[PDB]
């Protein structure tokens, strides 16, 4: 339990995304599950809130005055090739999970970025490059080991505590900290994917075709569109530097033949500054988004879920987020539907299953820039479900009403009840917080 | 000691490049140095030859009737950040070395392909993407642990056995099997590199400019040119498929500013089908050549060293290896000079230091194809040093005269003497073999 101004406090308290500028009263760099339970026990004695950080990818509330458990040293993974499952400790990032599953020819339902904490991602739902085919990562869990608000370790399956197994798979840490989880693995060894990086002048054309194209693709095709002003930086090749880029991401988990057939029409649009679409070992999946996770940064994230992508919706995005807009934020359009739209084998509380698309924005916190982001998301409200994707929400989305928007009204009702039952003092509240039901007080 | 038709013989006997179709009398999958010494002791009892394989990247002679030591399980690496050195076990591939050195911001002098066995590469010399700046990997060794032909383990430094330290660093396994080595590490954290992938019609223009360009670059710029008929395969992006490609590889180990300045003129040539030149973590270095090492293959490798690349030399390469040639082999032109051309701090036997370029060919063994390869290398003999790069030699280069061409005449004289002294029965002869001096009998 490091305290402020002790050696390595800052090390253990600060994550990748610093937008929640937070100062925990103590930080425990847990080495194992016992240290996690001990940290939680301590906090319960001191009537203190408890938060958990594996990477700092997903900030929400300030950890001021809280105990923060840093799980980054708990990076254990083990694979059961026979049963096609992996055991993943609290702090294991997907890159490490992939190291272990690839030798067997197995893939988890990981996301766009290998740097991301597998557990935090999963308990938000977890929308990746196999998701349109298989669903949310939270829909494919065998069991959980959990530190509950009394500081007890508990093994949990759909069998032993339905309520808790349901709530944790989409509820983040609101019901306890996950020390390890057992996930189903899938026989995926290769992807046909990469990017079509179009010049700015093509943005309207591309987004219009994309809106149509997505209506015909199978569930094996995950795809998204990034719109970004790229700086003149050496970290990207010369065709992408210092200009507006519309980047179409492909991730087809079937045969390259099929993928290429689907993709080929998109090439008739242009000009294409760079084309990386290719057959790759699934291990290389993190090259499709190639998201920078080396330096810490501050970013204000916000997203809305779209019931549909229409011409007029496209035109708003072109106008407020395309080349001439001069928007100082990145915009990403991610395709959902498919398996995401169908109820999971084993129920969970993951919301937004009716969404066709996620529309995401990432912004340096600066008032002119945040205004334009606001204007863009407001102008899309008519094509919006009212929902937000929880894993793509940011530090501005911390109020109870903002968190409610991540769940269906019924799921949230039930979640409030379960929360009262498993976290009566609302100890896990350094998070996208589900408040205890008022009826349970 | 697996024998033929025992479970896992084929596993342990066959490597990546199968061009030496070899059947060892026994294969020892050594777990540690003691098993290696025991294997060598056994062979010395039985008057049998001994070969060593970590990956099968570098075949030469058939292992028929030999004992083969497979070192692939000896993959240990440890790094001394303070002293900037790594300890590398026999079988460790560069990818694993890189895993350990990158967290400290250190780089070994590895080569184009992370799949390659660090030790085998180094004892051939070892020409990589930092070589023009720092020299051969064999020029930066602190010590070796070696199993000599009596089966004894021996720690060797420039201090304790000058003759042996000299000979092993360029002599491959001719003087004993290396169980571990201690290499100097360099403070390189990033490269500016990648490819300019030009269409076939530009090949003459590019090779002519390259010939000139290389005369002005600093030692921080490693570069090469691949000429290849790419099949219509899904493993490469659509611009590179089913056509002739001239691929210019850049690897600048200075500041991106400097790299870009150097590279920019090359873009004035064209058309460029794809441009990947960018600032990257040095860990990603294996993306510059992106050589396929997943499937085994058969390949007949041959190279000649060039004293200079002239217009007429270029025109022969264009004519016999460029788009209209219909050559069924790959051709690679690699730039040497720089630190390679200067004597190493601590002497070694690595030859070809006077070469400006390596010209390499890789061929499926088929007589029409091998004829054209022969014709190309013969037609370049006037611009040739007479030498060959040992690490780039193949199964056709196994005769004493072919191996002599890898060393200066004096070095080879001395090498024959040392060989008689350390391997009097020529036990290590499943290799590019240095025969014992006749004067020592
Ligand atoms: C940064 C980022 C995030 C990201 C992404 C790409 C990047 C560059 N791509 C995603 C994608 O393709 N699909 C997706 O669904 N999400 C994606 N994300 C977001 C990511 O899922 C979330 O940010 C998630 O929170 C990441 O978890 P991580 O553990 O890495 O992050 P954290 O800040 O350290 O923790 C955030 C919250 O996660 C919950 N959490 C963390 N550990 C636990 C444990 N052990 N038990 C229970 N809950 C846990 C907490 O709520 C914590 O506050
Ligand atoms: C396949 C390949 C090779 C390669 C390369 C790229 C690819 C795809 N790029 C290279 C590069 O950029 N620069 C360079 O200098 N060489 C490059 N190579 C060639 C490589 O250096 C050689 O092929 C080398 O022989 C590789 O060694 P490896 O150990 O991987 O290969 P092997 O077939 O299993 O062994 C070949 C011979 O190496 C000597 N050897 C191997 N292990 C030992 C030990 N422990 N002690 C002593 N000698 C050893 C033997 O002579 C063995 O026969």
């Amino acid at each position: 339990a490091l305290e402020p101004d002790q050696p390595g406090y800052d090390d253990a308290r600060l994550g990748l995304n610093r937008a929640a500028e937070s100062r925990p009263a103590y930080v425990v760099e847990a080495a194992d599950e016992q240290e996690v339970a001990a940290a939680v026990r301590l906090a319960a004695e001191q009537k203190r809130p408890v938060g958990v950080m594996a990477t700092g990818h997903g900030p929400s509330v300030s950890a001021d005055d809280a105990v923060l458990v840093n799980t980054r040293r708990m990076e254990g993974v083990s694979v059961d090739a026979a049963r096609a499952t992996a055991w993943i400790e609290a702090g294991a990032r997907w890159r490490k999970v992939l190291e272990h599953t690839a030798p067997h020819g197995l893939a988890p339902l990981n996301g766009s970025s290998p740097n991301v904490g597998a557990v935090g991602y999963l308990v938000g739902g977890g929308a990746g490059l196999l998701g349109r085919r298989f669903g949310y990562a939270a829909d494919h869990v065998r069991r959980l080991r959990l530190v509950t608000a009394d500081g007890r370790l508990r093994d949990v399956t759909a069998g032993t505590d339905p309520d808790l197994f349901w709530a944790v798979r989409g509820g983040k840490d609101n019901f306890g900290l996950v020390v390890g989880m057992e996930v189903d693995l899938f026989p995926v060894t290769r992807l046909y994917g990469g990017g079509l990086y179009f010049a700015g002048e093509a943005t309207a054309e591309v987004l219009h075709a994309y809106a149509e194209w997505v209506r015909h693709v199978p569930e094996e095709m995950a795809s998204s569109v990034l719109l970004v002003h790229n700086p003149d930086l050496p970290d990207v090749p010369e065709p992408l530097r210092g200009r507006f880029i519309t980047h179409l991401r492909i991730a087809y988990s079937g045969e390259p033949a099929d993928g290429e057939h689907l993709v080929r029409p998109l090439r008739e649009l242009g000009p294409i500054l760079l084309d990386t679409v290719r057959d790759m070992p699934y291990a290389e999946v993190g090259t499709i988004h190639h998201e920078p996770t080396s330096m810490p940064y501050v970013a204000y994230d916000r997203n809305v879920l779209l019931s549909d992508l229409t011409d007029d919706a496209v035109d708003i995005i072109v106008a407020l987020a395309g080349p001439d807009a001069g928007a100082p934020f990145v915009t990403e359009l991610r395709h959902f539907g498919g398996a995401y739209a169908r109820p999971p084998k084993v129920p969970n509380c993951v919301g937004g299953r009716d969404a066709a698309f996620s529309l995401f924005t990432g912004a340096v916190p600066e008032a002119e820039g945040l205004r334009r982001r606001d204007d863009l998301l407001d102008r899309l409200r008519p094509w919006s479900t009212g929902g937000t994707n929880l894993n793509f929400a940011g530090v501005e989305d911390i109020s109870p009403a903002s968190v409610e928007a991540a769940y269906t009204p019924a799921d949230f009702a039930r979640l409030r009840a379960v929360k009262a039952q498993y976290d009566p003092d609302n100890m896990f509240r350094v998070n996208f917080n589900i408040p205890p039901a008022e009826s349970w007080t």
